[PDB]
């Protein structure tokens, strides 16, 4: 019942002020906020701890996506200069296993220059203690927002997509991104035949369970109309979909640079090839609770709707597509995971040490663990076929 934190009085007061916020407002403040972010402030002072994702769990999987961005510059022409962008890297060893394992291919290697987004300083010193040769001491954290690796590659920090430069060839990666991106939640209501936002508000009735509560928005909100096009029009009465608003703007962001420079974008998370009813949870001390306990203790994580990243990118009928999703495993396979495992398998010559790079490997690779679950999609030139995405679906319908 109680009792009432510091956070939950914060988020109660926006809503006294400004009225009920929306779930996107709500994530925004829980993850991003500082000084009560779940990112930035704690589950961190270190190498973060609690990143138990992908490129955690075998260097395979940086191995792969290094063997993709290649093939990818490769297919786009083997430009001169070329970017690599991480949307939300972590503690940046997935960028470090790209750059260790890409170095062979020198073509490559000397064209690129990476650019890593991420909003957390905490994520942002772990990432550069990680990855940065450190030449001279007296170097100033936050003011230099540029450094480079020890085989000289340039690394340059920054906060937003926006900063990144326009106009030169680029590879975006973003994987475990989009889940930690805001999410509006829209339901419809037949009374008003039209869509509904969902809200938190304040909670201040007796047996109020919580303190903060889900409302729900009268008429048809700002966010509502905005995206009424990718809405079902087809709605039953409370049906309820989440969309990744924020996720979209990005999708639209990549799609838009690739179409003035080229490129291609490859996002890998959990989710679905379907609008996402309901998938929005909150974690905390290995355990699921609910969405109002104690925001800001629990981490936020949803699944991604990679079908409506797919149409609003096609939606900006210029020569960017969005091809996928394809399912990791699958994809995986496809990029030579089994030819490399063996690899490295055959040098380690230690049978404790090989069934720890199996095991690593099924976790990636098998339906009942991230196989399938997980899934990657690809934004790129329509005159560019991608690579790894054999097994997509054709879309007939979307494709006007
Ligand atoms: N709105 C936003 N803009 C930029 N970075 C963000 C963001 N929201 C979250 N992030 C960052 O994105 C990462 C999400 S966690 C995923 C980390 C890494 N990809 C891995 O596989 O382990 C964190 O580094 C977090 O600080």
């Amino acid at each position: 019942k109680y009792p009432i934190t510091d956070f939950e009085k914060y988020l109660q007061d926006i809503t006294k002020v400004r009225g009920p916020m929306s779930i996107d407002t709500f994530i925004k403040e829980v993850l991003t906020n500082p000084k009560y972010g779940y990112y930035m402030n704690k589950d961190v002072f270190g190498k973060g701890g609690d990143f138990i994702t992908a490129p955690e769990v075998s260097q395979l999987f940086g191995e792969m996506i290094g063997i993709w961005c290649v093939a990818t510059w490769e297919a786009m022409g083997k430009p001169k200069k070329l970017q690599i962008v991480e949307m939300g890297p972590g503690r940046g060893t997935l960028m470090k296993d790209i750059l260790r394992s890409t170095k062979v291919f020198k073509e490559f290697y000397d064209s690129i220059s990476v650019h890593l987004v991420e909003a957390s300083p905490a994520n942002k010193k772990t990432q550069k203690q990680n990855l940065l040769y450190f030449k001279d001491k007296a170097i100033n954290f936050d003011h230099k927002t540029i450094g480079e690796t020890p085989n000289g590659i340039k690394v340059t920090w920054v906060g937003k997509l926006e900063e990144v430069p326009t106009d030169i060839p680029t590879l975006f990666l973003a994987q475990e991104f989009f889940d930690a991106l805001p999410i509006h939640v829209f339901r419809f209501s037949r009374e008003k035949n039209d869509w509904c936002e969902v809200l938190v508000d304040e909670d201040i009735t007796e047996h109020g369970e919580y303190y903060l509560r889900f409302v729900q928005s009268k008429g048809p909100t700002l966010m509502t109309t905005a995206v009424k096009h990718l809405l079902p029009e087809f709605g039953l009465d409370g049906y309820q979909v989440e969309l990744g608003l924020a996720g979209l703007a990005i999708s639209q962001q990549i799609a838009n640079r690739i179409d003035k420079s080229g490129g291609a974008a490859l996002i890998i998370d959990y989710g679905y090839d379907k609008i996402v009813k309901s998938s929005l949870q909150a974690i905390r001390d290995h355990e699921f609770v609910d969405i109002l306990d104690k925001p800001g203790t629990a981490d936020l994580s949803v699944w991604v709707d990679f079908q409506t990243i797919r149409k609003t990118v096609k939606l900006l009928k210029n020569k960017s597509t969005a091809i996928g999703p394809v399912d990791q495993g699958i994809f995986l396979k496809e990029m030579g995971i089994e030819h490399r495992l063996a690899q490295i398998g055959r040098k380690l010559d230690s049978n404790e040490k090989f069934e720890e790079l199996v095991m690593g490997y099924k976790k990636l690779v098998d339906p009942k663990e991230m196989g399938t679950n997980y899934k990657v999609i690809t934004i790129c030139d329509k005159n560019i076929t991608p690579i790894g995405f054999s097994t997509s679906k054709t879309y007939d319908d979307e494709d006007l």
